[PDB]
């Protein structure tokens, strides 16, 4: 029941906030039948071509990915199934992290990195425990609620991020929740350089040729050492001597309560009701 199958009826599309491969997204309204409330949400509508045989398919999957809860992780609300596919969740009003830390380079302090870290600890733990790996980690991924609440989303997506990737996972498709924590290793440095491309300059056809030849990515301008080795760690060859994820919400959490000692950021020296493109 926590999964909503909506009739087409009562949500509407309004504006599209991007398109690809996968589907187009857009930004909406949902009215359920009968209850006197506006819900604003945003709909993917799919390529995939619906059917008994594969409606049966996105809808299991689909009560999965309605079903978790946790602060920090992106519930799926509803799903309309026509003769196309619609998936239904909340706006968030921000965007998502990467272009708001592109679109803010000046003004984040270490305080907002940091605690974005936590959260996203935070938000992968939780998929750790209920057994649900992520497969595609990324600031693109992560969603902002407030500039004080992030959120991941798009979990589970496996029915090519090879920058994003584990080396296991290029070479022998494996994907496990260590392999996520190479993933989040990524994410942090997207975060700590604002949003720079990871390994610019080399083609994805050399990724795996790469790291197995002893390379990483560089170490941030604001980092110090004692936190570019919490994200090297995260990007060793044998997966079982990465950091867990319990392990990096606590050492990121200790970083949060001093944040200069760990970010060195240029003039680096409750939140009831609050929007910003829900408008304009
Ligand atoms: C990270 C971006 C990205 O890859 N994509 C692909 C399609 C979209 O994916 C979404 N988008 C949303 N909702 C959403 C997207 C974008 C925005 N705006 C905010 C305002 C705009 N400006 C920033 C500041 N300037 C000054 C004025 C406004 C930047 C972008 C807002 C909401 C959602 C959702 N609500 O769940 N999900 C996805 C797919 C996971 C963008
Ligand atoms: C070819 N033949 C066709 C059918 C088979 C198939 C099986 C399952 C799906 C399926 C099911 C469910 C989802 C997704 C995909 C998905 O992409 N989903 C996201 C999500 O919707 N995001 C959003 N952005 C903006 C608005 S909705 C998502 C949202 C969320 F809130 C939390 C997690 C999450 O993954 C959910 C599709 C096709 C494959 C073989």
């Amino acid at each position: 029941a926590l999964l909503r199958i909506l009739k087409e009826t009562e949500f509407k599309k309004i504006k599209v906030l991007g398109s690809g491969a996968f589907g187009t997204v857009y930004k909406g309204l949902w009215i359920p039948e009968g209850e006197k409330v506006k819900i604003p949400v945003a709909i993917k509508e799919l390529r995939e071509a619906t059917s008994p045989k594969a409606n049966k398919e996105i809808l299991d999957e689909a009560y999965v990915m309605a079903s978790v809860d946790n602060p920090h992780v992106c519930r799926l609300l509803g799903i309309c199934l026509t003769s196309t596919v619609q998936l239904i969740m909340q706006l968030m009003p921000f965007g998502c992290l990467l272009d708001y830390v592109r679109e803010h380079k000046d003004n984040i302090g270490s305080q907002y990195l940091l605690n974005w870290c936590v959260q996203i600890a935070k938000g992968m733990n939780y998929l750790e425990d209920r057994r649900l790996v992520h497969r595609d980690l990324a600031a693109r991924n992560v969603l902002v609620k407030t500039p004080q609440h992030v959120k991941i989303t798009d979990f589970g997506l496996a029915k090519v991020p090879i920058k994003w990737m584990a080396l296991e996972s290029i070479l022998h498709r494996i994907y496990t929740h260590q392999s996520d924590v190479w993933s989040y290793g990524v994410t942090v440095w997207e975060l700590m350089t604002f949003g720079s491309k990871p390994y610019d300059g080399i083609p994805a056809s050399e990724i795996s040729s790469i790291l197995e030849k002893g390379e990483r990515l560089p170490q941030p301008p604001i980092c110090t050492i004692d936190v570019y080795m919490i994200m090297r760690k995260c990007w060793m060859i044998d997966a079982d001597s990465r950091p867990k994820f319990r392990e990096l919400i606590i050492e990121f959490s200790k970083m949060a309560r001093d944040p200069q000692r760990y970010l060195v950021i240029q003039g680096d020296e409750n939140f009831y009701r609050a929007l910003m493109d829900e408008e304009d």
